[PDB]
């Protein structure tokens, strides 16, 4: 009998390691990538529920990992939780013995399906990358880990984390030197449209804080949602870092990931500069203080290499020792049965 502690303190109890998990946010925050960290190539061997939110909305990985793994495409599909596709009598029928579920998602969790899943007997076990605390991730992968009857490789994998970003929050509260300020914008629309900023305590925004920027959007903006062109113009900030992802109906949006290339990211990450009013007089354009990194990397049990970025972009000297790539490379090389390659940051030439 395992007695797992989530992320909320819940004592959750299996009677063996669980093998038939049912997947909720694959890619963005659920168990997905910890779980493949935890288990390499037989990481289809414990999934029972696939969820859809990786051929939906990171269809680039999707790609990509049933490429090396096709037993993913074979695993039965099941509804995402908050949308009218998940269907808990569907779900029940696969007998899972476990479901990861963010944070995030445990308010809809709990009022659409959990009394449906206790009936069953399948476990709830909460997990929680979006809160970006250390001592949540670390809860996060020990209880995955735990459930799967991994512990040890758990432990490789949170002290692979903990390294990394203490040394970060470590060394940025040592910093007492003038903090940059940046602009930070998700690419998602394009130089021609803007797309979402952020305060200074929620998402990419939280993230730049704790890394020892001034995100002069943080009085604006209340969570995530876009600034007035004008407004940076008069801030005229020291940085700008446009996020990029896989967002093919937007053929102008900041690409990066597993379809990126050098030269291609390079000409997006510039059209940003050049297309956009005023931006070519901008401090950071001028300065070449303009960066890119990818949109779904935070919230994730790989996302040390955001930390190590966002410090080393903001206090470059402070940094030397630290290579935000070779992070997430290694984190592959080590952890994933799926090859490493693509973009994932960017300098703009």
């Amino acid at each position: 009998p395992i007695e797992i502690t989530d992320v909320t303190g819940r004592t959750v109890t299996l009677k063996k390691p669980a093998e038939r998990v049912v997947l909720q946010w694959s890619g963005a925050g659920g168990p997905f990538f910890t779980i493949s960290a935890l288990m390499g190539k037989d990481t289809p061997k414990v999934i029972a529920g696939m969820d859809t939110s990786l051929q939906d909305y990171r269809a680039d990985m999707w790609k990509h990992f049933t490429a090396e793994m096709p037993e993913l495409a074979k695993i039965p599909v099941v509804g995402t939780i908050g949308d009218k596709t998940f269907n808990a009598e569907q779900v029940v029928a696969l007998n899972p013995d476990v479901i990861f579920i963010p944070v995030d998602l445990k308010d809809q969790y709990e009022s659409d399906a959990k009394a449906k899943m206790d009936a069953a007997g399948i476990q709830t076990i909460y997990i929680d990358y979006h809160a970006e605390k250390l001592e949540s991730h670390q809860k996060s992968i020990e209880a995955i880990g735990k459930a799967l009857g991994k512990e040890e490789r758990a432990a490789e994998i949170s002290k692979f984390y903990t390294n990394r970003v203490t040394r970060v929050l470590d060394r940025v509260s040592k910093i007492n030197k003038p903090k940059p300020t940046v602009y930070l914008e998700v690419g998602m629309n394009g130089p021609e449209e803007f797309g979402n900023s952020f305060s200074g305590n929620y998402s990419w925004g939280a993230l730049a804080t704790m890394a020892g920027a001034d995100v002069i959007t943080k009085d604006a903006i209340k969570k995530s949602s876009p600034i007035n062109p004008e407004f940076v113009l008069e801030k005229n900030p020291d940085i700008i870092m446009i996020m990029g992802s896989y967002w093919p109906k937007k053929p102008t949006s900041m690409r990066l990931g597993f379809e990126a290339t050098e030269d291609s990211s390079q000409a997006l990450l510039k059209a940003f500069t050049t297309e956009r009013q005023g931006w070519s007089d901008l401090k950071a354009v001028e300065n070449k203080q303009v960066y890119s990194a990818h949109h779904g990397l935070p919230r994730e049990v790989f996302d040390a290499a955001v930390f190590e970025y966002l410090a080393k972009t903001f206090y470059p000297e402070e940094f030397k020792d630290v290579d935000p790539e070779a992070t997430l490379k290694e984190f592959y090389d080590k952890f994933l049965p799926f090859s490493y390659s693509g973009i994932w940051f960017m300098h703009m030439n």
